[PDB]
């Protein structure tokens, strides 16, 4: 037909992801400091949260020094806890650790005339070219009914100009269901279970 969804219509839904590792790969090269993983352990074990199991995967990849452990957790265990698991605190880890906060360490280092003004626009822009990040989301949004995971559809339409997806967005992030509406799973908070895990924030802190 001439829509050239038909042409692909009944393919393979499968989409893969376009990572960048650079910052895990070049942490893993030059990190000399324990990284502790004492918090993500307390979450974990003592509190039962699937969300710092995910935090203690991440850093025990580092500890390995092992590059293909971190290409797992983003591109197995995280697909496999989001989809497979239903856990929606899953969904948007490789858009936060792997976009967010690589635009993130631009602004903080005044690299390539990335600014405040511009980070909202950049990281819609970044955040819909990957296909598969978008694909988690959707699922975390319109299948398991996550506010914090709509709110990243909803901040990317915004941003890239697209009223009516924002208005969607916005509308689902009313209807979300109670067992996500914890700080613990906002990334934008303090509380937020994974923080600090990308390894563009853990270089900063090699001192």
């Amino acid at each position: 037909g001439i829509d050239p969804f038909t042409w692909g219509f009944g393919g393979s839904s499968k989409e893969k992801p376009n990572y960048d590792y650079s910052a895990d790969k070049k942490l893993i090269e030059i990190n000399t400091r324990p990284i502790s993983t004492d918090n993500a352990k307390y979450w974990c074990f003592d509190k039962g949260n699937d969300l710092g199991c995910l935090s203690l995967e991440k850093l025990e990849a580092l500890e390995s020094k092992d590059l293909k452990k971190v290409v797992k957790f983003y591109e197995k265990t995280i697909p496999e806890y989001c989809y497979d698991k239903k856990f929606a605190p899953a969904c948007n880890i490789p858009a936060i650790d792997l976009i967010q906060q690589k635009l993130s360490y631009y602004v903080r280092n005044d690299i390539d005339n990335k600014t405040i003004k511009t980070f909202y626009s950049d990281y819609a822009k970044a955040l819909s070219e990957s296909k598969a990040d978008v694909k988690m989301l959707e699922y975390g949004c319109n299948e398991l009914k996550s506010a914090y995971i709509c709110r990243d559809l909803r901040d990317m339409y915004k941003y890239l100009g697209d009223k009516e997806k924002t208005k969607e967005y916005n509308d689902k992030m009313k209807n979300g269901d109670e067992k996500w509406n914890s700080v613990l799973y906002d990334y934008k908070h303090m509380r937020y279970i994974h923080g600090g895990y990308s390894s563009w924030w853990l270089l900063e802190k090699i001192k």
